[PDB]
């Protein structure tokens, strides 16, 4: 009668451990998903950080190309303007002689 | 979603280990009771053996006694009956010596 | 870092439930052994009681028997002795009748 | 003796159920932490996506600016070089007259 | 799919041993009832043998007792008749002594 | 490792359930023998009871017979004692008539 | 003698069921570990698939970006070549006039 | 009557051990199927890892190709645009001569 | 059930037949003793007839001897009586002469 | 099979009991006739004994009667004889006077 | 005397034969009843054996009906599967023409 | 004469009662043999009943196994069957383009 009760008790405990074990399998599936979600996010962060680096570097290099081109064009404009002025003077000098 | 369903399951699982600890308590109670009752039952067995052994040794010795008395009486009866018979014969031989 | 610790915990918990189930297995065996031993012990009590009652009854009836046989013998012996005596007197009367 | 084993079984079971509880506590702390990371990380993804956009748009606008500067400088260069030659001819025409 | 059928099979294998275990108990009870009845049967056989022997003894002794009252009474009757006869002679002798 | 441990557990089980079957065969043998052995004990009980009823009828009737002889002898002794007493009185009256 | 063997038999049968149960407990543990492992594995497959997908989507996007850039540069390169040829023709047309 | 209930219990027991044998067979098959499946699962993990790597390497190679195309087109865009500016000044130089 | 009652009746009938066998021994003995008694009574009748014959013969002869003695003594008594009378007349005649 | 043999043995037992019953009627008649016979012999012994006692006592008495008669006659003979002798002497005396 | 004892035993014998008759009636009823029972028992055994044969036969037939249903489905499944494979290769061939 | 016929009848009765005794033994054996039969029949019935129950259990279980197999096969078949139809319509659509 006391062996009845105990035995019943131990059997309920068995069925409950089994209910528990299951939930441990739901838990685990839950972590794993949560891990994957986080791992994925950490991946994107890294991917995007790298992209931002590359895009800074490319944009920076392209600017320094163009600015190099601008300066070269300026030096050539300087010489062309010098030449114009030189010719303007030399024009007014010749202009006086005859008229 | 899945962070939540996994959490939900760890929570449930936690709750259930309270049920378990209860069944384990009932079970503990059953075993302690079972031990008390075994102790009662063995005392009885021991008391009963003791009585039976007491009762045998006594009966065996008592039977021995009465059987010694019986054989003794038998040897006496044999003699006394052989004595009657021999006097009966002796008598009849003498009474013929008269009549 | 926390995803891992948590998952670890869920797996460990699992390992633990096994251990649980194992002790539950042992607890179940114990109570089945206990019920078997109780059932046996009750049977012994009843066996022993019934052997005590049968040993008392037997002893008391054997004592009856043997005492019966004794007093019978006593009555026979008294009679044989009383017969010897009277045959001894009757002899002495007839022998005086000759000498 | 079998009650002894069993009840010991049940006491270990109890102790195991505690260890279980503990591990389930840790599992729960870790989910929550894992969830919280997901949130922080998703922010940084959304923040980095927006910075990458802002940087593509900005760089594109700077290039367009500098490219606009280069064409202007090219127009000026042409015009000056035109002006140089126009003077040169007009110079030699004036040159001829007097000498 | 298979891991689940396996577990499902084991859990049924367990339920069914528990069935085996009850039948073992019934089985155990049946053998003990058998011994008890055999042992009862033997008790009754011995008690009847002892009653038989005691009845033969009580009857032998009762036959002795009564036969001893019978022969005692005979001797008294025979004596009472010899006393009658001798007082009848002695009477006649005296009445002759008068008339 | 864990699939193997279980597989191994299931194989051992399978072997174990064979042993079980063996013992269950022995158990079946044991009961079938018993039912045979039990009818014998009853036959004897019945026989012995028959003997004991028979042996009691004989005594009761024998006791009837002798008790009848006894009461007959008593009534014969009555008359004879009533005679002695009347002759004793008659005697005493006559011997007063002499002394 | 036969109730001996039958009983001994049933008692062995019992100790055998304990052995059974033990092995069933190990089998249940194995299935549960095998399913936990299955769940990890299915999860990994899924994580890995989804990473493979995201790697292809990323690369697919980056390629489309670059290929648009290439078409732009070809539209610009054509124009420049069209302009070179136009100027060559207009160069030779003006070349013929004077010379 | 108790021999019966004992024997019937033993007969059920025996039948039951046949069902046990069968469930143990299912259980054994299940473990073997589970094992086969783990092996397929590890294969797919391996393939998928290996494909992820190839995809990373492939994409990196495709980009590097396209970036090589983009720098080429840019060098050609430079040479044509020098050529066009050279021609534009040589157009306006000749342009003024005649008009 | 019905097999017990019948077996019971057959065992009762067996004991009854042992009785019957005993009462037939008693009946046999009676007839043999009663025949011995008829024989003895017949001898006695014959001896009593022999004795009555002997007694009547002896008696009748004695009477005759005495009756003959008587008549002889009658004859002698007449002769003497007649002589007396003759001598009285003869004496009275001589008495008349003398005186 | 066994139930037919038995039933048959029972029904033969029945018929034999009927035969028994018949012989016992005859036995009963024997005794009754034998007792009637012994009565008649007893009357004959008693009549013969009484005829014997009458014959003897009668005859002894007759003898005394005759012997007394004989002595009475012997006395009368002596008187007659004495008278003759007296008358012969008395006559011879008167004879001596006369002649 | 001896004739009374005999006559008494014969009257007892008679009354014993009446008892015997009674018991024989009971034995006869016993046999008739036990034969009726044997018939019934043997009817039950025959019905059960037939029932057990039905049941085996029914199960064995039902297995065959299902296994045969299974092999058919396996044929259909192989045709269908075969057809998919065929169509896929046929589709890929047409797919190689078009794109 | 009558004391012969009566002794004769007692002698014959004595020989009959030996006959009776013989029949009773036979009747006895008959019962003991009929009882043993009854017991054998009873075991057989029980055995058959237990056999039947096992056969119904084992059968029912086999069916379940097969019916379950049947359903899983009906599932697979529907997928393959849907896949064919699908590829047929898909194939006819590509067949319409080409020819
Ligand atoms: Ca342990
Ligand atoms: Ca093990």
């Amino acid at each position: 009668e006391a062996a009845r009760d105990g035995l019943r008790a131990v059997m309920e405990a068995r069925n409950v451990t089994h209910l528990l074990q299951q939930e441990l399998t739901e838990a685990q599936k839950g972590f794993q998903d949560v891990e994957a979600q986080a791992a994925t996010a950490n991946h994107t962060v890294m991917a995007l950080m790298a992209s931002l680096d590359a895009e800074k570097a490319q944009g920076q290099k392209k600017v320094e190309e163009l600015e190099g081109e601008i300066t070269t064009l300026n030096h050539k404009l300087q010489d062309a303007s010098a030449e114009v002025e030189r010719l303007r003077r030399e024009n007014q000098v010749l202009s006086v002689r005859i008229a």
